[PDB]
């Protein structure tokens, strides 16, 4: 089979691999809808998580089951599924202690395009398929559902980590597709005033559609100073970090009240250390709690989030700026995430099969 | 000064009381908008919290400061304020351990029309005024803000106590004004499917406007059966109880999943015991957590909830069914909470003064 | 193979069952030390969880692996293990949402002697063995370790559900082996004054050894009145219920402060309803949170608790009052739990094999 | 009245100040036992929280009431009290949202020797005295109770912020008196294996007495390496930081598991930034939560912690290494904190009055 792989730091290409073996608890899946992610960009071109050799990329898919292991009970060949980017080993120590996204070791639940061949191939492998795949509800378009795999769940996790409470004033730093979902997540957790820090017109517009109330554009001056002026020197209640670099944490600390939470979901591609400013962190004692977490995954997470789409309470189609057709277009789609044109949020690639509606 | 008082069980009337003494941390307040509460109907006609002698009624007000004590620093004569129903003693033991609504003893933070003269008088007294009074934002009508004092905060507290998470399926039992605000609160905590259990059409339909997705009317059969059928026997993730009686808890237990939360905010006015069904409660072990709590109060609670109105994220005007003018009409309004017509959610009474805009 | 079974409500006896099938993730285990539980007396003689036929009893074992499935990675034939009473299906919906003891439905993680053949047989079956079996540390006696399976974990879980904080005054109601472990759990969560409500003399004496400070014996008068007198009317901070009947909940609510937690781990064997007193529960609003939960299980829970024994911080030997040798003696041991002589806390049965130290 | 003050960065001496004005909620207190703190050495000699003008030092006292305001209800002249280092304004915003130690702004609840005249004077002032002073239990020596003000509460807060669970393996970094209390705090939250990092022999032995199981001395190699050995490369579950410098955080991040908590209570006296290592922090995604908090204070905190002494479950006497008599000797005692001999944990100064037992 064919897949789009990381050949080495700074190098991608199409390669052939064997179809993966399906064990008793596994499923093999063919992609129906795919999206590329900024994270693969860091992994490939920054080498942020080490070198790789012929690792198939991608971790956002809606798919169709082509094979199930003998112990699979919830799924059958032909079923259409939402594939979460994080597919935990549910019995591992870290899962038993409440952190299934770190199953088997830090980031161990994030398999696809971390250290396991990802979803950009004709067939891919899902471990613990019953636990890790949600059936696609009939009222959700595949292109909308592929936003659940990573964008919705990560952006919402940023808001969860920021411990957002009813009526909180919140700042979301970085308004790419993950940040726009942190704006939506903060709004869904009861935030009132929401500052969205970004400068791309189309991203800023979308942030307002998801519940942002204030756009903070760095071209109008230091963003911390803008936030402080807007809040009469008091700062914000909670901060979500969904973009930027290691220096964004100092900005979050400087703009946030004491007794508060900073929720990072940004994958940090470079820099030895994240500098936390001593004085503004209350010289160690300001209760400015700092969180940085990988998204949850698995089927329950997908089902809960899908229910917001099905009930008309979450519209993920706003994230989709480019629509492609055919597996080969994932290469174009991924390059868009590297190049970042002004009109871009997320591309989606749709793939059709001759037996998509009869496969069993 | 005149106030509408409970003169004993089943008896109300206007009485004259001295203007209360204003100590260093206190303020005296005149009403601008007032609303009656079903709780005062329980108190007066059912004797649900014991007999009272000459206690002024009412605990939902927007007001205007007429006097402040010597140590008050945030308020001045003439300021317009949102008065919360619950006005804690912030340094008491219960406050120090995170339960300020029970300051000084169970329900101790609920003073007005519990054991302290309430807001239905020409002037009323607020303890710890800097802590307990929020300024009325210039963009909120007094009639809309009076819903913050008790309806919005209590309804939202039901949703907080039910521990609602992103994508949860929720049932709210009881759809009077508190129940409607529990639906709104559940929706603002990220609920997906929300079942609202009530029968009167103008309440049921307003629930849909606040985020309900399913209306359950007991006239179509047992509401537990209806909810189970709707969820294919799985039940709902979380339940808020915002009305009914002691037997509503058994319904909540029978319709909810194991590993769940039941958040009650209903004031139970009769019955020796609340029966919890042993078998459906997992014979003691189903992790169906049962919570029953008095609303939070004080200035911060009001300020946070008000910000949801100011940002256009909450409309409380839909709760108001009747609009009266003049302090005397609190008597007519309270009598409506007692006679319970089809027309009714909440009356509000507006009171005007010659120097309403010039007092200083 | 021989096992001791519930043949019907009120009837037990030895039966023959086929050696269980061992699937890819499973292990087959032979018992090395076993203990009987009060729960099995409720199940058999009270019919508290419905009728059963031919169900092997028991859910407390230290055992030795005799067979592992083809995908078992952490365990080998011959390994000595602590078997938790609760052996979850870690990928089921409930596990993914943080309640693995309810995997598959309420109480679903409690398999042994609930709806699956338990540990009182020559060989028994463990699902998801890598996830559910802890290796027996070399410095823990099998008889001390068997107290981890259910007594320590359930007792500690009562303390966890009671949300015990540093310096809290706590009451544990019911001082059988589980309650004694709730005393020990409360002490290990930082409780200061601990009241232990019991009347079997030896249980009372042992409670003082595990960190109780005040034995409350009903023969001295109403236990609620005693605790209210001892706390000059203010009540206790938190309450664990580890014994008694449905009416024990009313005692907990009457002795506890508002803004507090009642953690129940008692398996309730009869009564249609648990009555919660309306007035003392703050007429629905006292924030007296009521929790009732099945113990955690799996290997992580066992490993954590076992580390308290290995570090010299928990002595479970004080629980053992009766010692037997030979598999047949589990019948004698279970009959003690039914009859409850004054002498009794917990019996243990030791089983030996010729190749106990050589099996591989 | 005489007091020992910071006269400027690097300078201390005795000055005369006016006996403070006692408002309606205030009390004036004379010292009976006093202790110096490392924090005052950072403040005076490192200028870690800015320059100060004539600020009386000290924030650890057992005292006796000499004057109470007209609205004080729990205290009378002559009463002996435990004075917490932190004395919140309980009605401020931060207190209302659960962070009373930040009342009025970051570190605002820490008044004594932060920005308010401290306890090293003949008389000092306590705001909100009913809320902020605990009566000294008759069974606790003044020298032992003075350890509650700051050492016990801050150390225990370190363990609280580190979110320690039953059976967790914990590392406490820094074993001065606050660190010894973090060890005790961890043991009182149910930790099993506890690693105490320090090299001073007397401190190391005392750590073993408070529940440490392993002592990690840096002279035997990089402490991160030592801890990873002893945990078979998996790391510890939780880390408390109770000493060191800004570089200690990187050590904590490197020794801890993903899905974990680092609880800092150390007052960081120098360095622009705290570097968090990007890779070992899971490239922003490891769920290694970082907390840094000022101790709780007020009466309830002191009463709960004092109950641990009164019940025989905490011995603070082991912290006292030097004993002085007479108010003058607080200068000598603070100088020991600055020069730190091998001999030292905490000095205490006892102050006697002719009417100590007769004042009313
Ligand atoms: C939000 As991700 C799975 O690209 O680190
Ligand atoms: C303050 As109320 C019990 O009427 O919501
Ligand atoms: C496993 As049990 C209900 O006997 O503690
Ligand atoms: C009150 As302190 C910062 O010396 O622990
Ligand atoms: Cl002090
Ligand atoms: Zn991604
Ligand atoms: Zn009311
Ligand atoms: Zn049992
Ligand atoms: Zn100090």
């Amino acid at each position: 089979m064919k897949g789009l792989a990381m050949l080495g730091i700074g190098r991608i290409g199409w390669i052939e691999k064997k179809i993966p073996e399906c064990g008793p608890l596994d499923a093999l899946v063919r992609p129906l809808a795919l999206a590329p992610c900024t994270s693969d960009t860091h992994t490939v071109w920054a080498g942020a998580i080490g070198d790789r050799h012929d690792m198939i990329l991608g971790h956002e898919a809606v798919g169709q089951i082509v094979k199930v292991g003998s112990l699979v009970k919830r799924l059958k060949v032909g079923d259409k599924v939402i594939v979460p980017a994080i597919t935990p080993d549910w019995g591992e120590e870290e899962s038993q202690r409440g952190y299934p996204m770190h199953s088997g070791g830090m980031l161990g639940g994030w398999k696809f395009s971390n250290f396991k061949d990802g979803v950009f191939s004709e067939v891919f492998h899902v471990n613990e398929a019953d636990a890790n795949l949600a059936l696609l509800p009939r009222d959700i378009k595949p292109e909308d559902a592929v936003m659940l795999s990573d964008m919705v769940t990560t952006g919402f996790h940023g808001a969860e980590l920021a411990n957002i409470k009813l009526g909180d004033t919140v700042c979301v730093i970085g308004i790419g597709p993950v940040g726009l979902m942190s704006v939506a997540g903060a709004n869904h957790l009861g935030a009132g005033r929401i500052f969205a820090v970004g400068s791309r017109k189309h991203c800023c517009d979308i942030a307002l559609e998801y519940g942002a109330t204030d756009i903070i554009n760095y071209k109008n001056g230091d963003i911390v100073e803008q936030i402080l002026k807007a809040t009469d020197g008091k700062g914000v209640d909670k901060v979500v970090i969904a973009g930027g670099d290691v220096h964004t944490f100092a900005q979050a600390v400087k703009m946030i009240k004491p007794g508060s939470d900073i929720g990072n979901v940004n994958y940090l591609g470079e820099g030895d250390n994240i500098p936390i400013p001593r004085s503004e962190w209350g010289v160690g004692m300001g209760h400015k709690h700092i969180h940085g977490g990988l998204t949850p995954g698995g089927r329950v997470r997908m089902e809960k989030l899908a229910s917001l789409i099905s009930t008309g309470k979450l519209d993920t189609s706003k994230l989709i700026t480019h629509r492609f057709e055919g597996l080969e277009k994932v290469e174009d789609a991924l390059m868009l995430m590297k190049n970042k044109p002004a009109d871009l949020i997320k591309p989606v690639v749709r793939i059709h099969y001759d037996d998509e509606d009869t496969l069993h």
